[PDB]
Parts: structure tokens; sequence; C-alpha cells
């Protein structure tokens, strides 16, 4: 499956994340896997639709939020390819970040994740709409 | 990068568990994943070895002490290709389970993972050895 690879990668650039992180390091990662005319949308229900030159301050602010790690976990995504587009369709998709050492917490963001992928060499990601069901902190047992 | 992929398909096969799971479907994982010759290692400082005839029982375990879900997260894996092997070596590696619903919680096992796979077509594991480092269990905020 040639999509959720690509999350996989998405998953691995985000492990090379450190405080010490330049702003030109957001631009890099976005620059990878994002279309230069790429949208984000985000769906509570209150909906908000953002365009490139914001994808990386969006992707910054989840760690000046305070979170160390974050990983995006798709159970079951459907795969369908389109003259223009590849699509990626996951109703059981989580947004999953970890969070400083002193709260030691970690948040899962459950909901339907769907993405338009670039049917060319890149495999870019053309949109991206995050339609959040559920919001659950988990905190330690120490 | 090879390997680390093999991880992300182990991980998927994961998704298709339901609590009607054959022994059958078990035996059929892990012929998958493990040459018929696999030995799998969990260190704690007990060490415990088992051989290929027991890893089904050792992932069903898992599932029958209460686990829904079971994905393998890989900081910053090393991948060396050797003349019999290649070698997947992970210091940050982290073993998670989502428990029943009752208790809700999630488990979240930290270690070195080091596997050695069939340098062949079909990528099968021939050792893998956890050494368990720290057991993080994480409860709800609900």
């Amino acid at each position: 499956n040639q999509t959720d690879y690509r999350i996989f990668e998405l998953n691995k650039r985000l492990q090379n994340w450190t405080e010490e992180c330049d702003n030109l390091w957001w631009d890099a990662f976005t620059t990878e896997f994002f279309e230069d005319d790429a949208m984000l949308t985000i769906t509570f229900p209150k909906r908000y639709t953002i365009g490139r030159t914001l994808i990386p301050r969006y992707f910054r602010s989840i760690f000046e939020g305070g979170a160390t790690e974050l990983y995006y976990v798709l159970k079951h995504p459907k795969e369908a390819f389109h003259s223009n587009f590849v699509s990626l369709d996951c109703d059981q998709g989580s947004m999953v970040t970890q969070h400083g050492k002193p709260m030691f917490t970690q948040v899962c963001v459950e909901g339907r994740l769907y993405l338009e992928f670039m049917f060319d060499d890149m495999m870019r990601i053309k949109t991206w709409h995050f339609s959040i069901r559920q919001h659950r902190e988990l905190i330690p047992r120490s």
C-alpha cells in the first residue's frame, strides 16, 4: 500500500525533531510532504482551513504547545487511485503526542483523516482533512 | 529503509486482530513475519528465550492478557546488511498496547529491540531480542 507508507515516512521525519529545530527545518519538513498549493482542514462543529504558507506553523505549534513526540496511527485506511490524485480515507485515525517531563502526559485525538496525494513520483499531500470525534488525555500511574 | 518497513507491515497485520481470531490466524501471522527456526528473547535481569513453536502463543498471550491493540514504535533504528542477515538495532524501542473498555488503560514498555531478518525476498525475522528498560501504565483523565 503506497499511501500509508508516506505516513510511516512522515512519522519518521517527526522523530528527528529536537527543541533546537529552526523554522527553516519545518519549511524543509513541509516541502518534503506537502504540495506548494496544499490545504489543511481541522474539523471539531467549528471547521478551520489553512493554506500552504501556515502548514509549517501548524506542526510547529503542536511542539511549542509542549509536545516532544507526534505520530499518526491509521487503522484500516482505504486507498483509491483517481486521474488527478490518490485518496487515503481512514475513519479510525489517531493523532498521538507525548508531552513535557514534568506533566509526562500523552494526548490521543481520535477522528476521520482524509488525504489526497499527488499521483506522481514525490507523492506529496494535496489535501489534509482531519474530522476530530473524541479527545483523550492519558496520565501515568506514577 | 527496508527493515523498519517490515515492522510497519507487522503493526498493520496486528490491526486485523478481532476477539474472534483463531489459533490458525496466529500461525498465519507468525509464518508471514518469522523464519521456521526463529528465536524470540525478552530481557527484564531475568532472560527468557522461546523457539519458533511458541512465538504464536507469545503474541496471542498479550491480547488474552486483555490488550485490544499492539504496535511497536522504533525511534532511530540502525540498519546494517551482513552476509547471512540484515540487522535492526533500536535503543529507543516502544511496545505499546491498548487494554479493555472497563479499565481503558494503555501500557508502554520501553527498551532496546534487536532484530536479525533473512537477507532474501520474504525478509522474515530470524532473531527477536527485546531488552526492557522501563514499564509505563497510562490511565485516562476520565
